[PDB]
């Protein structure tokens, strides 16, 4: 059995029967977090040691523990109690979310703002959202969600239609406690309704569409061994998946005859953030961190067939830790399949006669996640010419505000008086390299000008410069996406046949970063998304950008905390952070419910074969 | 019938026969574009006049005609003689192409070249390349083709693995002559074979490929009436074929309700280069424009079932004229499907317990064309969501060289021997706007950072600013990535039910642009190619970028002289010509035949509609 096997439901009894035992899992206890940590570097020969992390949270308002535990030999390693006004709170539990409505419903000031604006309190829903750090000197050291309310007309209607503008809340969830509530003036709450399953909203649904379909006679062209193992068309790979990070990739290796030449040892989204840019005091504070502070795995989608996934589909269930330790299975939480993609390459020559068509295909691996009206797809794509492709899809309900009657320049508007504030969604994928092995290093190459003159007669060159990153102190990059500007990620001591070192080129989609103001709250706390490209050397502790408790931490841990140690990259075990995100101004095509946009990136051979790794590959059928 | 019908093989015969009869169509002439003109502005209602322009060219080295003919009533129009050192000459003629080999093959120059090199002039193949401006005086009123070597050692051998280096030839195809042999210095023909077909270069081919199967068992959801005419999920437009610019489409438009409201009038691909950015005298003058110089719809490739087009594919055959106004049909030249594409739209919402998943589909139009050692892929999207997109596919083999062996900053390295010099593949779309009519703008927009402060005391306010173009002088704009700088295409008279104009938004892929040094010969005769964004007011002979006759014209023709004229293009009729492309350093996996690589653009709806657009799909079947 592999190392990488996703954790079983066996091995969470095991884990809670062993925090029971040695008495860490009371009955005041929460898991917050469980996971399977990944093997130690170069341990492979020998020996099973499946570990787990846990982070375990107390109800009454005691300290949590961070505790690892051995479930092939049956003890805990290590408990450690948190200072969380220190190194911050834990990820917020699915159960401290209904608590902020079911609190707000008897607190007087909060009857009282409902009262003002006419609103039966049981038709009001209330949004809770991860607190920041701010201003507030009370918050610190305590457990703080923030509230948004939302009318709902009839137990099926779409709250989002209806924002109620200038009421925020702030609550306690361990002491149950509402510690202010802020009004800052009555709006009219939007009247129309955004019911998109309303025949009256839709019209006629369409006669028109045919259907398409997709099949496989003979069963799809990869193989999945020891339930994640996936082999296909030369590449073979582990499908992890983590309730932080959700889907996650191991031991990326492409068999370039018959050596099995590694290409990357992990990639994950290692988190991910979502800032308002709404000056309001009622949004001024709401910035998600999905992945640290919500836990996109845990909310992920069971996905259908034939709705979500459509062609010859393979799944996989994960199974997590419901907050008791009890397994709980993801039924259809990740689809596979192959995709059809056009043209690999294709050239009919005049000289020789020879008429040349090839298709190209990809392998997708993909989930989907709602956390609260947003929806995110997570989608991975490995290419028979050996590209590998990440594209985040985000759709949902787009979060809304009252539309002022002066108009904004922060918000746009959706419908009559409805608004849709101004935002990002930007994401961090964390590349564990192993480019040929672990020797890696990483150029930036910049396309270079050319002056007409001696040497360039008729002023048509151009070139290209590489410049080595060094240190960690050097690996913060900007995008330039005028002067073409890519990474390339190389192994300095394995050459192709022209000797010249074998590379892997990343091309960015160059979005813009972080736009905030670089003193705010949020630039500290997502320090990463100021910059489209970090490297690090590799540290087994050194997992998120932004930490490991992102919740009410205030800023500096994670990216610009390990790059101050100012450690040797060049040749060496190491790790590519790339920053990449949409700036989303909502447009009226975006109401009620949104199309799909999407972002990502790409990693393309740069010299990492001797020829096209495509010339073994048929005529089609 | 519709005036926007393909040409027909019978209209080909009646302008053959109007220009017999009329004497411009004699023995010694040869027709070198030959295409049906668009109505003219307004004159819908009514009456046919099917209109052909021709360019004539004269073997024996008369001046050739520009003529237009009207078939509809069977007369000639015009026919204008024309000064070709003022204005540029003709395209390329296919029996040019070979006269170059041809001619070489008994010059003494030539065969000494070849003799030091130990070559058998019989398995010497000559590259016909277009010539440009430079600095020989005694080609500026001749018809020049310039020549590069490549050795083919057996019929089915492919010749670019055997690039002569050092040897160039430039040839007066007219009257068959010699003027230059330019012998630099022996290289090494590089020895490798390049033959993707061989099964020891190849190895045994891949068994693990199963088949995807695509059908649409109750045939595909678009229809065609007209020979050309498409109604596909609300959208309507006819699909035009020119012999230059390749699949034009006309008349875009999306049924909203029950109006047709139109979106764009014409667009095409109206121009495309390829410049080379090796210094070295033998390839230093080599830049082509496909389109304007070669006519890319001419060499449009026939797409096989199963191998080019997949799935339940219909086709268009084009006829175009030969060089003697018989009329030549490309057989299954313009493929057509619809494609699923994902999903559309997508939530699961808490609160109201609906789970709500809708798919998405692209119709697809494309050809495909081969000049050289070029493939050339043009596809059309239409998405259901009201999105437009264009994508090149770049495919063939690559040019090449001799690698020097000191190395080369302009040339890399495919094999011992081989180089490949540095070059760009760069496009030109022009779209004749027609967002809800023909009163229409452009704005550009970028995201605007805001310091902290007052009014944003937690510095997390962001905005955009939009910019409106006013008059063609200051529509010459430039990409920014860093600002997320996007074109906002708008009617100002036409608003949607929030009161604000309806518009598109241009989303460009931000790739350099023209890099050769702006006092080159190249950057006058592709000044389009410099700047990402131009507008233009409307005009009938406004119609490609680089002027009407490129094939060896001094620069400034098109672009720069439309704009000079400064004209109002504030709520007007207005044509948007957007630069894109791909700036191409050939790695080692390019060798021997090249994977596709892509790039281009697209357009999604900004407040056109007055909600989503594709609230009426249905669940999926
Ligand atoms: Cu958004
Ligand atoms: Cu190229
Ligand atoms: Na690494
Ligand atoms: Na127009």
């Amino acid at each position: 059995a592999s190392p990488f096997r996703l954790a079983s439901a066996g091995e969470i009894s095991e884990v809670q029967g062993i925090l029971r035992t040695a008495g860490l899992l009371g009955p005041e206890k929460r898991i917050a977090y469980l996971g399977v940590l990944d093997p130690a570097r170069g341990a492979g020969s020998e020996a099973e040691d499946r570990r787990f992390r846990v982070f375990i949270h107390d109800v009454s308002g005691a300290r949590p523990q961070e505790v690892t535990v051995s479930v092939t030999n049956g003890t805990v390693i290590s408990a450690v109690e948190l200072d969380t006004a220190a190194t911050g709170e834990l990820p917020v539990l699915e159960e401290e979310f209904e608590v902020v409505e079911q609190l707000l419903a008897t607190d007087e000031r909060w009857l009282k703002a409902l009262a003002a604006r006419n609103l039966d309190v049981s038709k009001v829903r209330v949004a809770p959202l991860s607190a920041g750090v701010f201003e507030y000197a009370e918050e610190r050291g305590r457990r703080i969600l923030r509230g948004l309310a939302f009318v709902q007309d009839f137990p099926e209607d779409s709250a989002w239609a209806h924002p109620v503008d200038g009421l925020v809340a702030y609550v306690d969830v361990v002491s149950k406690e509402v510690t202010r509530v802020i009004d800052t003036g009555v709006f009219p709450v939007p009247a129309e309704h955004g019911n998109y399953t309303d025949p009256e909203l839709t019209g006629p649904l369409r006669t028109t569409q045919k259907p398409i379909s997709i099949t496989q006679p003979e069963g799809p062209s990869f193989t999945v061994t020891g339930g994640n193992h996936i082999e296909w068309e030369k590449w073979s790979l582990d499908v992890g998946f983590d309730v932080r990070e959700g889907v996650v990739l191991h031991n990326i290796a492409f068999r370039d005859g018959d050596r099995l030449r590694p290409i990357i040892n992990r990639a994950s989204i290692a988190e991910m953030v979502v800032p308002y840019g709404d000056p309001s005091p009622i949004r001024s504070w709401q910035n998600y961190f999905d992945t640290g502070e919500y836990l996109v795995g845990q909310y992920a989608n069971s996905l259908e067939l034939g709705c979500d996934c459509l062609g010859d589909i393979t799944y996989l269930s994960p199974v997590i830790s419901d907050a008791f330790g009890n397994p709980r299975e993801i039924r259809n939480g990740i689809c596979m399949h192959e995709e059809d993609w056009g043209i690999l390459a294709k050239h009919s020559d005049l000289w020789s006669g020879i008429n040349y068509t090839r298709r190209n295909r990809r392998m997708v691996i993909s989930f989907f996640t709602t956390i609260g009206n947003y929806d995110y797809g997570f989608y991975w794509y490995l290419y028979l010419d050996g590209t590998i492709e990440f594209e985040a899809k985000a759709t949902g309900v787009v979060f809304t505000s009252a539309f002022p009657e002066g108009g904004s320049d922060n918000i746009s508007q959706l419908a009559p008086g409805l608004g849709a504030p101004f935002h990002q969604h930007i994401f961090s994928a964390r590349l564990d390299m192993a480019i040929d092995g672990f020797t890696n290093r990483v150029e930036e190459e910049d396309v270079v000008r050319q002056t007409m003159g001696p040497g360039n007669e008729r002023g048509n060159a151009f070139s290209r410069k590489r410049t080595v990153l060094t240190r960690e102190s050097e690996a913060v990059r900007e995008a330039d996406a005028r002067t073409g500007r890519t990474w390339i990620i190389s192994n300095p001591e394995s050459k192709n046949r022209l000797n010249e070192p074998v590379g892997y080129k990343l091309h960015a989609h160059n979005q813009p970063t972080l736009l905030a103001d670089p003193g705010s709250s949020i630039a500290r706390r997502a320090a990463f998304a100021t910059k489209d490209l970090w490297v690090t050397r590799y540290a087994d502790d050194e997992r998120y950008p932004t930490g490991d408790f992102v919740n009410q931490h205030s800023g500096g841990a994670g990216l610009p905390s390990y790059i101050a140690q100012d450690r040797d990259i060049d040749g060496q075990d190491i790790v590519v952070w790339h920053t990449f995100g949409l700036t989303h101004f909502p447009r009226v095509e975006d109401w009620p419910i949104m199309p799909v946009d999407t972002v990502g990136f790409k990693l393309r051979p740069e010299g990492f074969f001797d020829r096209s790794p495509v010339l073994d590959v048929p005529a089609n059928p």
